[PDB]
């Protein structure tokens, strides 16, 4: 569309966009075959395979780390360095916080980005690349993925059969949950509709939200918008994820 020519325009930056009315089939779609960094929308991904490894009470398995365990971000682990915290703990540290800490140890209990990428694999996910812990230039493929890529993904896990219901129930109210992004593909979405999403935020202003959108009534639309800009330590706008979302919406409603 001419409005996310527009939007890339207006924010001097680089848009991918992906959305898939699962009542429909019908697509809205924009570079959505482009590769940007994952960022933290990976967490989600992570934690889904995380589910289908673990039975739900496996998840309160106590796991203890370290103050070496601790990287640039750890909302919820900085405060458990002496007790500890279970994986149902740090998934919910994880999806709702961002909590960088708390993705490094659930990818460590799950065998490492070599791991990750061998059960994202097993789903169907060719493109999703992930290669390092954390993670997180132009044009590298690390550690990368695809708007296409990652609603497919996200939907596989939180609403077709790469998860049985109980598991899929507690993935979706995490990123229902979710702290970190009122100001994105929320602030795009009508009044009353739930959301549930995950964030992610890198360099070369990259600018992340993969997200499940109920309508009132009807069958859930999955929407990634996926952004980037010219320079390295280039800033980033939250209001551009807005906007874009809501291009989506007007172009499927
Ligand atoms: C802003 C932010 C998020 C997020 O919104 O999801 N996620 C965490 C992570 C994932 O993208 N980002 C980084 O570790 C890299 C950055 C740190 C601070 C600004 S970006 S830390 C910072």
């Amino acid at each position: 569309k001419d409005d996310f020519a527009k939007l890339e325009e207006q924010f001097d930056a680089k848009l991918g966009i992906f959305a898939l009315d699962t009542g429909t089939n019908r697509t809205v779609a924009y570079r959505p075959d482009e590769r940007f960094a994952f960022a933290s929308t990976i967490k989600a991904l992570t934690v889904g395979v995380l589910l289908q490894q673990k039975s739900i009470e496996d998840l309160n398995q106590r796991i203890t780390y370290t103050r070496d365990d601790l990287v640039n971000y750890n909302p919820i682990t900085e405060k458990h360095v002496d007790t500890g915290m279970t994986l149902k703990e740090l998934a919910d540290a994880s999806l709702r916080y961002s909590d960088n800490a708390a993705q490094n140890l659930i990818l460590k209990q799950i065998g490492g980005p070599e791991s990750l990428k061998k059960e994202l694999r097993k789903i169907g996910d060719e493109v999703t690349n992930p290669e390092r812990f954390c993670p997180e230039n132009p044009g590298e493929t690390q550690d990368t993925s695809t708007a296409r890529a990652l609603v497919t993904s996200l939907r596989a896990f939180a609403l077709e059969d790469k998860l049985p219901s109980e598991k899929r129930e507690l993935l979706i109210d995490w990123m229902k949950r979710n702290t970190t992004g009122d100001a994105l593909i929320r602030a795009g979405v009508p009044d009353g509709w739930e959301v549930a999403d995950k964030t992610g935020a890198a360099s070369y202003g990259t600018r992340n939200d993969i997200a499940i959108i109920w309508p009132p009534k009807g069958d859930p639309v999955v929407l990634a918008v996926l952004s980037s800009r010219d320079k390295k330590d280039a800033k980033y706008d939250d209001k551009l994820i807005a906007e874009a979302t809501k291009v989506v919406m007007k172009a499927l409603n």
